[PDB]
């Protein structure tokens, strides 16, 4: 007897039965689902005059509320109402217009670039009309959906319109980084691509996402900006940071080369104030287009270890002191070598220097790790050099103490940087990290934010989805798609800054990752702690490192090396596989598989598109995408639970039904030296980094508290298996 | 028994010799016992001591017998300091031949090598003669402090003293003047080292101790506005840190930046506020200091109907959180007639973006009639983003902001470009400096390197009104004055191809006074009853038209400035024609000068800088003549100030005549005479001046300053046509 409200403002008797219906077209082919359950969580909740759309957001709700272990399917009927209700926001029904009219409204209304209507005809539309399927809409969950109305679907910010659906998005990001290319593979590259993002295949980054088919062209995420000893470059560098995070990019400052506080400046006439004055404007700078502090401008700060004020910078994020030596607001990167190792283990001391007082001393410790040591004891002997004893255990202790209690002080083995690298480290060294330390790449500092003569490094990522894959031989044509859809975007996007499009255009640096890694060794019966996947890892990740160069010098012959080649060592014939730390060969005995060899000379001949291919990045957002487990991470339970502003979003690792069993938690994990392991094992193919976390449990210890000895053994063994970076310490609460 | 020489060497103590050394500094003092001195002294020897300590000894014996009873005892410790600082710089008490000295001090690396090239030994033999070294003896003990800090060329590690006070002084002379011609050039030399070393003229530190050196950083006083964009936030940032890197005070107009929650193209993004891009100043002008003592100074301006007045007021108290504070900056408040005229009518008071309201900033210091209409014409607007609030509420949160930190300041935006010496239209007054005197035209930059941008600078000095024993001085004093600084511009360095622009183009100057309190006292005259008022307008009157007379001539002979034709003075306007009317309430005193041929001279041949006269406040150059600081009234007879050395005491100039004629600080009833004497300054003065008010609180029921004590003056202060409000002293 009830009346409910249809959109119009028309009313009608209350009808069960269409809501039952809408359910069981959601519900088909699910298990464990029951339709009777949700319908009577959400009739009770029905008024007189109830709107039809609020009819629809209670059984999304109610659907989304019974996701469980029990039955995780019902993530599948939460999402598919959700579907149902975002195309009726976008079409007024169920069914999508055709490609073409829907563009073609796009473009006058403005959400839409018109250079798509320039480089398609009507009649190619048609065609990638057919390429579309829109029942892949339905093999999203529930927490897929609700990133992709919040952060990925073309919509009105104002009144929460959504204008678009995920296939036309998929199909439209294709259309437009393959636009460029000739008719004779044009539309056969756009299908292809298409569906390796539809089906999950190929991960890509939010910018890309929300941005590659509107008027923008912001789609740098990541950059890296040294900062040189001088007034001309703190302005040059601060100015810089100021627009690329007003574009949104997480940054990487490298600060190391500023000389320490006391220092004389043009031979006495001033003496310099101290680094932190200086690093406090970075971070203002940084946080310059934020309200706030929620998740505004976010930076990464790099120093050497042996830096004079090192004390200083180690304690310049936790919650005591004043505000005149706190600068809290930024991570810090850590830069160690074997040197620094050296002397803790064999408990001496370790000096500390100003940069500007140790000539060739900072470039060694980059590139020549011979001719640091050669410096470093010549400085050490030499009384009339400013410097400062500490104990390496001392030392070692206060960085793993902050590292400990924040979290987000960081490590980079600066050595493992460059002698396994694709960079000669003579000529273009890695001296910095990004944000979350999976990106290494050469830096030149700026004197003007427009001088031509720096260099801030930028990188496009992606991930492949280790999930999705039936065998490892698929990823020949996925890295085909994928550097091919990522180099186009360099020829896309916008460079505010001249620095940025120099190492954009000359190095052509990509970085391709992976997701689903837990589910992926769940899958094949292994696990992380016992080392039951090291030779899996290494099996895999050979694979994606040679398909990515095949791909990578394929696209070389076809279009020209980038400018830069010159400067890697794959142009001098050497691979990955010749440099890695030859401690992993007690770890792994899985051979190589593939024809290295016949590729070192294909590489030789044609160079590469690109400088760097792969990069192990953290990847949280879009792993939800295709409810994948989170980058290389095992998950933190079967089921996660996260507040939102829709309210709370249910999340079941991937095929929880048969692999409950398999799977391996991260508290369930005895200790870091399996997960070290593999990360190393990974590092051995991987150009850049890896975003690699340490995890510990204060329960698992005595007195609850975590002993300074296992944070030190665990950092010594991350080194040993030529493990680049550690990102995130995670400890239990 | 035994004293150690300065070679090492051992001889018997002799009484007898410091005896001769304390009546060489006694001569012509009273009230000063040499025994009460060397009493003091002697207790303090011992076996071996060193003859530099004995002498140190009775130094600090000497300083420690200052008092009003007897000041003479400021000269007697002051010149045995200047004896024991011979001996440091030259082994002996007379100084050498002077050209002796400047090649020493080259070849050492500690005078610029282009003395040399520009003067011969023959002229430098002239340049001795001028030399007066007794002058050396007319210092107080206070100045010679001062000296030894922070003017006398000295090693910065060793702290070996170089030279002595009158060859700083001849120097400066030398330098500011080489380049002018030799029929007039020595002539010029000696006139200006005359009118500095017998305290007529007073310099700024950065010129005392720079000028001879190899160093080009002069400036002190910079004035930077910041456009409504990325590029020139970041280019203003990257100007701060250049400038504070060589110690300058900044002011900052920051009034442009659009407010939280503003649209950006069109809705593309939307701001995030003012505040994180105040902080981001704040970091660049701390960002060469270490420490919280002194360091990097700047403050910031912006007008009171801005849409975040309310948070912005707000930032320098101690509660709060680090969010909404960035409290290491001082903050000017500018307003005008309407702001006012809604305090008083007890109306609202509407808060704006300004870029949401086309027109509105400009007229804001152009155009007040264009202003009102505006204003009226979108508060009327619904469309137009806004927010009342009650005038009373807003002026009073001001006021007790102000009061709390002492440091939010006032700047009245219409009387700055009403009563100017610049065409509103063409080059309007949209900010101050750090210290509020400084009222200059600016122009944002794009780019650090922007040649098209306007940064304001000005260079300083100021007249001792104490030294001068008529106002006909002012004449030789200006001539001298206006031609040494107008020379410094072409000498001092641009780190900043804005600043040079200003610098080049508007060629302006700030020249104040000192020692005003101690002119009053001498002519029986005080602060606060009004009897000040006509012997300030007579004073001021003097200043400025002998300044403009300088100048003016100084056209004649080496050209107008490129931008004079901003100016209202080429549109032969005058002060004199612009001044706030009510002055004519609280003054009646006659023009004595023949302002009319001025102005007619000065359409006809332009002037060479924009701007002659500012008051500043001149704390540390105040003590090198004893004087008292600027226009401000001292706190008490004798000031003390604990120092590394000890604690240094400075007696008023004359106390031993003048005790009953003095009117200090706290003495004084309120505000409205001193208010009154800067309006009648002001009728003359080219920029603005540094006015503080001062609040005691004994004198209040409750122990309270009232709100409407604080409003009654600032209407008061605007009511007479004073431009800025600098500091407010609260007495503990
Ligand atoms: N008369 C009704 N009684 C009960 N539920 C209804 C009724 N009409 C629609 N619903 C339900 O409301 C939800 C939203 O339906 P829908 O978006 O189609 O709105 P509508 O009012 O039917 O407008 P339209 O005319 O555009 O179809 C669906 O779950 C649908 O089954
Ligand atoms: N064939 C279909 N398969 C899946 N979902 C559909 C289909 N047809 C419609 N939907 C979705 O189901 C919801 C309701 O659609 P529809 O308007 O046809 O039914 P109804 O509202 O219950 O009845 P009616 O509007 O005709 O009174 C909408 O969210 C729509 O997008
Ligand atoms: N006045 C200053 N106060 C504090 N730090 C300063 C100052 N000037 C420069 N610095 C810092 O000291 C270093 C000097 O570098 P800079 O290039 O700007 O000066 P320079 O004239 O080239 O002298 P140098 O020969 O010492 O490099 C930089 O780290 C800069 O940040
Ligand atoms: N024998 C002495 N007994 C007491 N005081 C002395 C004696 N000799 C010097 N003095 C005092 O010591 C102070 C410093 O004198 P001065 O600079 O001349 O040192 P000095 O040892 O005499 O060196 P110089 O040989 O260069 O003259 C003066 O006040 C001086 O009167
Ligand atoms: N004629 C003078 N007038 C003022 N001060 C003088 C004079 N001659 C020297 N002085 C200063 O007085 C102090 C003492 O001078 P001086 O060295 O001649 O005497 P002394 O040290 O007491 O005796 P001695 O010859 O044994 O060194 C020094 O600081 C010196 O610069
Ligand atoms: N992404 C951003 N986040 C926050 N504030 C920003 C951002 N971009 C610019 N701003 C601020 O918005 C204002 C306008 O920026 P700017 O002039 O540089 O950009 P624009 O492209 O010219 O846009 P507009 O046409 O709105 O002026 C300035 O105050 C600037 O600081
Ligand atoms: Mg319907
Ligand atoms: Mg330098
Ligand atoms: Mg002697
Ligand atoms: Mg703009």
């Amino acid at each position: 007897n009830l009346l409910v409200t249809k959109r119009d403002g028309s009313t009608e008797r209350i009808n069960l039965d269409k809501i039952h219906r809408v359910l069981d077209w959601a519900a088909e082919g699910l298990h464990n689902v029951s339709i009777s359950q949700v319908e009577l969580r959400s009739h009770i909740q029905f008024y007189d005059g109830i709107k039809t759309s609020d009819i629809h957001e209670t059984i999304i709700k109610a659907a989304a509320d019974l996701i469980s272990r029990d039955a995780p399917d019902y993530q599948y009927l939460a999402a598919r109402l959700a579907i149902f209700h975002l195309r009726k926001k976008a079409y007024g029904q169920f069914e999508p217009p055709a490609l073409y009219d829907h563009v073609v409204k796009m473009v006058e209304m403005g959400k839409y670039d018109n250079h798509l209507l320039e480089d398609y005809t009507e009649e190619e539309f048609k065609q990638m009309d057919t390429f579309i399927d829109h029942d892949r809409d339905m093999t999203f969950s529930y927490a897929a959906v609700k990133q992709l109305e919040g952060k990925y679907l073309v919509q009105n910010r104002v009144t929460g319109e959504i204008y678009e659906s995920a296939q036309f998005l998929y199909i439209l990001v294709a259309a437009c980084l393959f636009s460029n290319y000739p008719r004779e593979t044009r539309l056969q590259y756009v299908k292809r691509f298409y569906d390796a993002v539809s089906t999950f295949k190929i991960s890509l980054p939010t910018p890309i996402m929300s941005g590659v088919r509107t008027p923008t062209r912001q789609f740098s995420s990541c950059v890296l900006i040294e900062c040189g000893d001088s007034l001309d470059s703190i302005n040059a560098t601060s100015s810089a940071i100021v627009k690329y995070v007003s574009q949104r990019a997480g940054i990487g400052i490298n600060a190391g080369r500023i000389r320490a506080l006391g220092s004389p400046i043009r031979g006495g006439e001033a003496f310099h104030t101290g680094c932190i004055p200086f690093y406090k404007h970075f971070q203002t700078a940084v946080k310059s287009c934020s309200q706030g502090g929620v998740r505004g401008g976010a930076a990464t700060l790099f120093y050497p270890m042996w830096h004079l004020e090192v004390e200083s910078l180690l304690v310049l994020k936790n919650n005591r002191g004043v505000e005149g030596n706190r600068v809290r607001h930024m991570d810090y990167g850590v830069q160690i070598n074997k040197l620094m190792y050296t002397r803790l283990l064999k408990g001496e001391d370790i000096t500390l220097f100003s940069p500007s007082d140790v000539p060739g001393l900072y470039d060694a410790f980059f590139a020549d790790q011979e001719e640091f040591e050669r410096l470093y004891t010549k400085y050490e002997k030499d009384d009339s050099i400013r410097k400062q004893r500490v104990k390496a255990v001392e030392l070692f202790s206060l960085m793993m103490q902050e590292r400990a209690s924040t979290g987000r002080i960081y490590i980079q083995n600066v050595d493992h940087c460059n002698t396994h690298s694709p960079f000669d480290p003579a000529i273009a060294p890695v001296r910095q990290s990004n944000l979350c330390l999976e990106i290494a790449l050469p830096t030149k500092p700026l004197n003007d934010v427009n001088d031509e003569n720096g260099e801030i490094a930028l990188c496009t990522l992606s991930a492949f989805n280790l999930g999705a894959i039936n065998n490892l031989d698929e990823l020949e044509e996925l890295a085909i798609l994928a550097v091919r859809a990522l180099d186009a975007l360099l020829d896309y996007q916008d460079y505010p800054i001249p620095a940025a499009k120099r190492g954009a255009m000359g190095r052509r640096t990509l970085g391709i990752g992976v997701i689903n890694f837990a589910y992926y060794l769940a899958k094949h019966g292994k696990r992380y702690s016992d080392g039951s996947a090291n030779n899996l890892t290494h099996k895999t990740f050979e694979a994606i490192q040679y398909y990515l160069l095949k791909a990578s010098n394929e696209l070389a012959k076809e279009q020209g090396a980038c400018p830069w080649f010159n400067e890697t060592t794959y142009a001098k014939g050497i691979l990955p596989i010749d440099t890695y730390k030859k401690d992993l060969d007690t770890i792994a005995n899985e051979p190589l598989h593939y024809d290295w060899e016949a590729l070192r000379e294909s590489i030789k001949t044609h160079g590469l598109r690109n400088s760097t291919l792969s990069a192990l990045m953290p990847s949280e957002t879009s792993s939800q995408i295709s409810n994948a487990t989170n980058g290389i991470e095992p998950p933190r339970g079967y089921v996660s639970i996260k507040a939102s502003k829709d309210g709370i979003l249910r999340q079941v690792v991937p095929d929880y039904e048969h692999l409950h069993d398999a799977y391996e938690l991260l508290w369930e994990m005895p200790g870091n030296d399996g997960y070290l392991q593999l990360v190393g094992i990974m590092q051995k193919f991987i150009d850049q980094s890896i975003s690699a976390n340490t995890n510990y449990d204060p329960s698992r210890f005595p007195s609850g508290k975590v002993p300074m000895q296992q944070l030190l053994k665990d950092l010594l063994t991350a080194y040993k298996f030529g493990v680049k970076t550690l990102y995130y310490q995670n400890t239990r609460d």
